[PDB]
């Protein structure tokens, strides 16, 4: 009776995939395992960055928690060894680091040290995101259903996307995009609340990924600094080596913002986040409040943390995302040239996806055919999931230890899963 | 130079206990250990609930650590057994949950669950408190320094105190502190913010531990319930059995909330947070939001809380609390009656204080005394604090596996300190 008792506890609204909720018992790395022993490819988890039921990390956590594990009030190593690594993982003026524990928890950080730092209140967001849960998150919020009404200090924007788009017309879209955010900005202006950020996951995950024009985020960045406002990288979604060709997911942009926000891999499913800044934004925090997170950089958290970048590294799963993620890309191209049910192939490294579409010439979004490929490939044992404004962007974003044997059966289900659509 | 490292990481700002900052390497239930190989009684840290490094609570998140650690868009049964295990030391309306991963992630849920239902954004809170660190929690903030100045829509209360005040003029304080409750209703009415929510801490740790007029919470709820408001118990430091006679600190007042944050010792150290609440409200705000928090309720967290909650209730650790929080008060009443240098008794079950203050006769709060014993209790091996709006309040909150043994070497301790002040 689990679902009964989760709907007496927790409640019916928290969500849930499939139509059937899966229970999930166990894992180990890649594969999952079902309560009635049914074993699945993961495809879609990025919070186990480093496998399900990681040992080293299990290891690290139980040493510490046999150790101590009291709030930052008082020295302790394992936080300062954990923040060295992570800031060594960092360029430029990026060095300081305000732990959390989670994702929303890191935003709502980020957008305060902007607000305090910028004496303005205007955020621009893309027009299909999702930063997180706190109030003055929701108060942003454009791509999940929430109470509240759009902010006043805030304009979405049209994040343009050059997918399908011939390149003679790349030009034009940039231009125009960029126009719209000149008009935004104006816009926030006019009404008082000036620009304090420009908030944005680099993969645009949740928008569709959508693939930008070469120069729209350094654009947006001149924009915004021009105006007083800060950027911020929400590496939520991107972070962590997920897209292969960097460390961060603004790295793909020629764009170094002021504030870094992550959550999901970083503890493998611990919870831990992060703001990473430069000297001079935390000084001034510093200076100007009192701030303290109880379980914030705790020794075990931390122990956590500490463990998965000393597995990401000593098995370089970033640079085995990058070569698997070109592998993949070739293959879905293939599958999108021959599928009249494809759009096109996005992402990049282990964030990957395909806009599902009517295969009748109109080319429209087809939800359905995507829930149907999504509950399908489940029945063949992969686990996938999907994103977008239309619900039609098929998303495959596996735990990092996914290698190309995994890469082959994920495809090759698709493909035939595929292959069994109507028309 | 592991201050230096820290300095250039984390910062110089994020706050360090005493002149010279401790570094502490271990713990074993009420001890711990610095680099130097110093032996410290606990009688201040309350996340570590059920002792330091509990092997119990370290092999429950280790043994889910092996076997699989997923957010609850998956069902699994660990978060549902630990649902229900919390859910079993609430009654009356008190009979959903939603979980977090700490207590300002809680009192952010219920200040936003409470907007939402009540149609208000008045907030009346203590006027020396503290509930968290997000924006929202900012604009409330009085009893710590914040850059976001207090909101137009927060109205900050006086929260009476009895504590030396002679029997025949509580009546009129309480009197009066109602008439203050109804005025700040009243101007949040007339500005348009209406009232949302009152916010407490069940302890008025903050505040100095203060203790109130009976009829005073009860009170604050009628006028706030009238005027649609909801009513939160945050008990990050009253809560889990702290003050020995109840599971929740709001159960020493004639007062339901309709919302409970939680954090700190939830689990033991482990980031884990939680707001109880009622089926409708919980229902209506499930129904308006498609509300997603990525780690609560993973099944390694689920396993750290119910570890917590098994061990409390096998040790019988709250009867305990109550049992030697009677103790330490007579204690502490003794200590009082002798020294110059302390007014009022304070606090409950294993969260104890005593005001410090001058001996020439005025009775005037004494800061720098206070700040003398802190650091006098920790060189003979005592780790203690302080709270209040004066600095002043002595702050006494160990693990609540302390028994009488810690607390004759901690108040032995505390007399020979308080011997040694001029
Ligand atoms: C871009 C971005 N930024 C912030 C957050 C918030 O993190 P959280 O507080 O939930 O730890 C998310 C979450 N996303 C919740 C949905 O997770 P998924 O379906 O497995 O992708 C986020 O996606
Ligand atoms: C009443 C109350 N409500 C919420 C919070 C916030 O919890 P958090 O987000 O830091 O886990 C505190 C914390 N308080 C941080 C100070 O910790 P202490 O000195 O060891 O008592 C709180 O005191
Ligand atoms: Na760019
Ligand atoms: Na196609
Ligand atoms: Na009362």
């Amino acid at each position: 009776d689990l679902l009964a008792r989760r709907y007496a506890t927790i409640g019916p609204h928290s969500p849930l995939f499939y139509r059937q909720p899966l229970e999930l018992v166990s894992g180990s790395g890649v594969w999952l395992t079902d309560a009635q022993g049914k074993v699945y490819l993961d495809g879609y988890n990025n919070v186990p960055h480093v496998g399900h039921a990681n040992p080293a990390v299990a290891d690290a956590i139980y040493q510490q928690l046999l150790t101590v594990n009291l709030h930052t009030r008082y020295l302790n190593s394992r936080v300062v060894e954990y923040a060295e690594a992570l800031l060594s993982k960092f360029d430029g003026a990026l060095e300081r680091l305000f732990l959390t524990n989670s994702g929303s928890e890191a935003n709502e950080l980020a957008l305060r040290i902007a607000r305090q730092h910028t004496g303005n209140t205007g955020v621009l967001v893309s027009d299909f995101s999702y930063h997180g849960n706190t109030t003055s998150l929701a108060e942003i919020t454009t791509g999940l259903t929430v109470h509240e009404p759009l902010g006043a200090h805030v304009r979405a924007l049209r994040i343009p996307d050059v997918s399908g788009i011939a390149e003679v017309d790349v030009p034009v879209l940039l231009e125009q995009s960029l126009a719209d955010v000149d008009a935004a900005i104006a816009s926030l202006q006019a009404a008082g609340h000036g620009v304090s950020v420009f908030l944005f996951d680099p993969l645009f995950s949740t928008e569709g990924l959508l693939q930008l024009p070469s120069g729209y985020i350094e654009g947006v960045a001149t924009r915004v600094r021009a105006a007083g406002g800060l950027v911020i990288s929400d590496e939520v979604q991107s972070g962590f080596g997920r897209t292969g060709s960097g460390m961060w997911g603004y790295q793909m942009f020629n764009v170094e913002p002021e504030l870094v926000t992550m959550g999901k891999p970083m503890g493998n499913g611990h919870p831990i986040g992060a703001v990473v800044t430069t000297a001079e934004l935390l000084d001034e925090f510093g200076r100007h409040n009192m701030f303290f997170n109880t379980f914030a950089g705790n020794p075990v958290s931390s122990a956590a943390g500490l463990a998965v970048l000393r597995y990401m590294d000593q098995e370089d799963l970033m640079a085995k995302a990058d070569q698997l993620g070109k592998y993949i890309r070739k293959r879905l191209e293939n599958i999108a040239q021959r599928s009249g049910n494809v759009g096109s192939v996005r992402g990049r490294g282990l964030f990957f996806g395909i806009d599902i579409i009517e295969s009748d010439g109109s080319r429209n979004p087809a939800p359905a055919l995507t829930k149907i490929l999504i509950e399908d490939m489940r029945e063949r044992g992969v686990l996938i999931s999907r994103v977008g404004p239309h619900d039609n962007v098929l998303k495959m974003r596996p735990p990092l230890v996914f290698g190309r044997e995994h890469a082959d059966i994920l495809l090759g289900q698709l493909e035939l899963s595929l292959a069994s659509l109507p028309q």
